[PDB]
């Protein structure tokens, strides 16, 4: 295999440079490690590697990765290959990757248009293996440097192996019967399909609204406003799957069940031993939606109510008045009021300033051992 | 089996009240429960059960589980059996289990004397299996009551099992060569003698200082000082076993070594995706010895250096002197100044106000598996 063995000259210089990384922006460094990726038989022949070697001997001057991203997201082909800086993905170094892109319906891809790119990924290095790693943002590449127009990539086929090992698990055994028809059963492109409407509607929410990301980004991120901008963006797509009605109606349904048992089951049971962003607001969605008509909770088995449309509408109307008072009162002020609605639904320890677990999640953690 | 029964019944009453935690406290449940505690065929006559029903019936006029707790307390049998209600130990509800005591070493338990009971568990109900549930504390009874002198169970099998789960394999990849030589092959009663030394100067040490918990423990609760309390008073237990000529030469050096390699190895990967409260404090262990000269590390492995006992004391000293200050300052600024200690050794992201775990441990946790 061609691709096999470009990526065994990433791995190894990969493995070369692992202990190096307080000097990935020393120019001494960068010259040694693009003279290494010019001379790599098979990988410096790659035009996105000459790109890499161009930006890197240039970077004392010019700290930007300029050719390497103009290739990338011109799709000039569908190889990824850069020097990378994410502290949330430590597991990427120097590393390369091969995708393919996904069938996309072309309403969505008009009407909520974004530089989102839903890809599997066919071979990569040994970064990108790691189960930690499911997208790529341009920030990530040492430059740290992200533009509205930057593709961001997200691999499909990761979500859809959570789905499989963790998700339909929880469906068994935490949702009455009936709960996700057309997820029971359905095959792997299916909720490949899914998911790939969940990241397209998830990215291009994320720019809407009256604090949008990244203008309002240092805001939110504590624990509990990461997850809940999440859990907003992700509620607005589940109701454009509900709502819009130039959506085919069958892969609109279906995206719809994907990204609502995603919040309700798998990212409500994430973190050990405290809950994470996604799962802080998962759970607040669990409570408000049960303590507002949404669900119903029948000897600890989960009941979707038919008036759920109207509740999660009520939710995401909710979140849209607190965060609309940007427009009259600081971000520091939204922020209290974020929390302040945060922690009516969640179990939020004052003296640790953190969060547990609510008793329903933390047995399912239990029992199911997720 | 008899224990067999009475365990079998506590499990099928715990199955029963498994949606009612609400209730706990309101005395018709109770009232309710307790009779089905004395109609429970094999249960119902163990004197523990006896106490507990007693209680559970005047909890109305009495909050407390006195009877129940005297009986503990005395050591009348080697039975614990209560209504619980721990927020860190959710699935404590209606629990039972069996224990043996462990050899105790005499000088240990009078020079550094303190109601801990490091015991095995023999037989016990459902929710004293989980993995989480490695103590029992007073408080963590439904009453919610600690005095000084009631005493606090450490469950050692449960050490052992995760010493010989997680920090062996960290020993083997991650220590040089002769680092542990006293645990290497250790038969898991050596260590369960080296647990037994560590939990009771634990215990002992949260006690002695400055700022001694529970007095202080709403200023320790924070996830970096609920950590570096920890590891105040572990270091505290590593510098006894080094110093004290009174304690046995061999199980000294032998309970040194434990917990060392703990506190270096097991605890310093906990938490996912943040490193938890114990994790930071031994992160911050870490890059302290790493920057002053305690430890090194060779093509990704630790030596420990022989200096390494003068600046485990060189720590703990620092450690002190923040505490101290707590004569002529608020408690809120030595919580500060036990913050900004643990900042410069550890990767806090202020924006979060949270820590993620430093590079070498994410590798670690990465390669390992845990
Ligand atoms: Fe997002
Ligand atoms: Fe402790």
């Amino acid at each position: 295999s061609p691709t096999a063995a470009v990526i065994a000259e990433v791995d190894e210089l990969r493995e070369k440079i692992k202990g190096s990384r307080n000097s990935f922006r020393d120019q001494s460094f960068l010259d040694q490690l693009a003279q290494h990726i010019a001379d790599a038989p098979h990988l410096g022949r790659q035009p996105i590697a000459r790109a890499l070697v161009e930006d890197l001997r240039g970077y004392a001057s010019e700290p930007r990765l300029a050719a390497v991203k103009a290739h990338i997201n011109e799709e000039r082909d569908q190889h990824i290959f850069s020097l990378f800086d994410a502290s949330y993905f430590p597991s990427l170094s120097l590393e390369y990757l091969t995708y393919e892109t996904l069938p996309t319906n072309p309403h969505l891809a008009a009407r909520y248009a974004s530089p989102t790119m839903p890809v599997n990924i066919i071979a990569s290095s040994k970064g990108f293996q790691s189960r930690v790693v499911v997208a790529l943002f341009p920030e990530n590449h040492i430059d740290g440097i992200q533009r509205g127009d930057d593709l961001i990539f997200y691999f499909i086929n990761k979500f859809v192996e959570r789905h499989n090992r963790i998700t339909r698990k929880m469906i068994d055994a935490v949702m009455a019967e009936g709960s996700f028809p057309l997820l029971r059963g359905a095959d792997d492109r299916t909720v490949e399909q899914a998911s790939s409407w969940w990241v397209r509607l998830h990215e291009y929410h994320h720019r809407q609204g009256d604090m949008p990301i990244p203008e309002f980004l240092r805001y939110k991120k504590l624990k509990p406003l990461a997850g809940l901008e999440e859990l907003r963006v992700d509620v607005s797509g589940m109701l454009v799957c509900l709502n819009d009605p130039e959506l085919p109606a069958d892969e609109a349904r279906l995206a719809y069940e994907y990204i609502l048992s995603e919040r309700l089951l798998r990212y409500a049971v994430e973190g050990i031993p405290r809950p994470n962003y996604d799962a802080v607001a998962s759970q607040l969605l669990f409570n408000y939606l049960s303590e507002h008509g949404g669900i119903e909770l029948h000897g600890g088995v989960i009941r979707l109510c038919p008036e759920l449309p109207a509740v999660l509408t009520e939710f995401l109307d909710r979140i849209q008045r607190i965060e609309q008072r940007i427009h009259t009162t600081s971000a520091e002020e939204v922020q209290q009021n974020l929390l302040e609605f945060t922690n009516r639904y969640t179990d939020y320890d004052p003296d640790a300033k953190d969060y547990r677990h609510i008793p329903f999640f933390a047995e399912i953690k239990e029992r199911l051992g997720v």
